């Protein structure tokens, strides 16, 4: 096993002015703010994650194991971690992605997405997740509340809190694959089964899977071989891939390489796949001193 050789940044808490909350409840708080490094002439849009002010020594353990899996990804598709800051309770630093998560901007937006976004996003998370397999990471909890967009063409996989290398032994029922909910198994192939659900998300521009079905039904419902229905909008093409990804017989799924491949396709004649009334013609942040604002994404470290 290769060691792991990433950079853990430790920041100053004077580096960053908080600046707006974003989403409180549950866990902690999500903050809009900005960083200034050290002495560099760059501010650099962030959101800071800092658990709710209680600093039970469990909660603590969580959110550096979420650091420890963020600050060794390092791909286009996947949220990258900052640093931390170690305050009284861990602030998480990473790149602010301003549009929140995908869930919301397609439940938000329905009356504005074309055919051509949706098949990139659904690449653009393959290709994340891909990524993720080749640093032999399984998410565990992929699912459009868990894609971030850092512009309506540029969305990236969040929410390392139950990432976890394969082999590793060390609840969210409807986007799991079977052998999980039965077995506890988790495996590269049953991301892909949430892929599926994700895909299934977003196609249905943000509804939510087996609406009332309780999740003590779930398992059974599965066996007895029902699946969620084809979306609307969703040739068969489409709707076939899905479909793959809930597979019982996990090796029986699509890889991700695969589904790379496949929406890319697709994705070069949007139209030939989704069917959505109005394609041809859809269409899709503060302060003056701006003059110094990078990315991160533009902002490297040696
Ligand atoms: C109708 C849409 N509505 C108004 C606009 N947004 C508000 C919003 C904007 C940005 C964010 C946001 C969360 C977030 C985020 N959260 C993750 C969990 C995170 C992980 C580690 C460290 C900090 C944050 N990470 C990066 N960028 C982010 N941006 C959340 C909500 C969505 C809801």
């Amino acid at each position: 096993e290769a060691p792991n050789q990433a950079l853990l940044r430790i920041l100053k808490e004077t580096e960053f002015k908080k600046i707006k909350v974003l989403g409180s409840g549950a866990f902690g708080t999500v903050y809009k703010g900005l960083w200034i490094p050290e002495g560099e002439k760059v501010k650099i849009p962030v959101a800071i994650k800092e658990l709710r002010e209680a600093t039970s020594p469990k909660a603590n353990k969580e959110i550096l194991d979420e650091a420890y899996v963020m600050a060794s990804v390092d791909n286009p598709h996947v949220c990258r971690l900052l640093g931390i800051c170690l305050t009284s309770t861990v602030q998480l630093i990473t790149q602010l992605m301003p549009f929140g998560c995908l869930l919301d901007y397609v439940r938000e937006h329905k009356d504005n997405i074309g055919s051509q976004y949706l098949l990139n996003w659904c690449v653009q998370i393959a290709k994340g997740m891909n990524y993720l397999e080749d640093r032999r990471l399984v998410h565990r909890d992929l699912a459009a509340r868990n894609v971030l967009v850092k512009t309506p063409q540029h969305v990236k996989i969040t929410d390392f809190g139950r990432a976890k290398l394969l082999g590793a032994e060390e609840v969210p029922i409807k986007w799991m694959a079977l052998e999980s909910i039965l077995h506890r198994i988790y495996t590269h192939q049953s991301d892909v089964w949430s892929y599926g659900v994700t895909v299934w998300e977003l196609m249905t521009f943000g509804s939510k899977p087996y609406d009332g079905i309780p999740a003590s039904e779930i398992s059974s419902i599965l066996e007895k071989g029902e699946r969620l229905p084809q979306p609307p909008i969703c040739t068969i093409d489409v709707y076939m891939i899905m479909v793959k990804c809930w597979m019982i017989d996990a090796d029986s799924r699509p890889k991700f390489r695969e589904l790379i491949i496949e929406f890319s396709k697709m994705a070069r004649d949007p139209q030939r796949y989704l069917v959505i009334q109005g394609d041809e013609r859809m269409h899709l942040m503060d302060e003056e001193d701006m003059d110094d604002v990078v990315d991160a994404d533009e902002y490297l470290i040696p």
